[PDB]
């Protein structure tokens, strides 16, 4: 239902350039901005101080794109794309990190790049917003 | 010729603008970089470090399109980035910027790395010209 994500914005533009796989719509572009601040009793650590972080995520604009932006966004008013906690790969805690919800943040380079192409994407970010309850 | 890692640049423009730079589209430049293992030009050689990818905004006016052309150029001599140590995750061993400031936020001023910063542009370039690149 409602998470712990910091305080922040989410905003989107759009370029007429393709992503693979979508070669006949142009790419939404959006970029989160989420301030620095200090853990809540919400959080995992309270009282500690965490920095702000920047991220763009990419969508082909077609039907199915903007479905996923308006998900993303309800996911994102329900406090939800973000969380404060412990990062697993660099083993640090008290900073943002995504939560359960993958972003594409590269353009290109497939999977392994976090980009497209990657015809499956749409449907699993999908079933990943369904998880929290958002479809 | 810095020691960036493995990786790519590519970029698109939007027709909405940045703050400060009205009636000019938006140049998105993106940095897909890939994980390795840092080599004896990094802090810690033989350590693997995570890939990364970062998104940073220009003006797509005269002045937005120079930078644009001259961050180009720093990407093709390795200078972009670099690995070691980052304040914000406070640890090293991480694919970090490397003293070419990018604004990764369209919005909210220095602050939030976005804009209106009047004096980005200049600041910028003045960096690019540190590693002779001008």
């Amino acid at each position: 239902q409602k998470g712990n994500q910091p305080e922040g914005s989410m905003v989107f533009t759009v370029s007429r350039d393709s992503l693979p796989g979508y070669e006949s719509f142009g790419t939404i572009v959006i970029t989160y901005s989420m301030k620095a601040g200090i853990q809540t009793e919400e959080h995992p650590n309270p009282g500690k101080r965490y920095p702000g972080i920047q991220r763009t995520a990419y969508l082909p604009d077609n039907k199915e794109g903007r479905k996923v932006l308006k998900l993303l966004y309800r996911a994102f008013d329900q406090k939800l794309i973000f969380t404060v906690g412990y990062s697993r790969v660099l083993g640090v805690s008290d900073v943002i990190t995504w939560n359960d919800i993958h972003h594409k943040t590269s353009r290109f380079g497939g999977p392994e790049m976090y980009g497209y192409p990657d015809p499956s994407y749409l449907k699993r970010v999908k079933e990943e917003l369904k998880a929290k309850g958002i479809e």
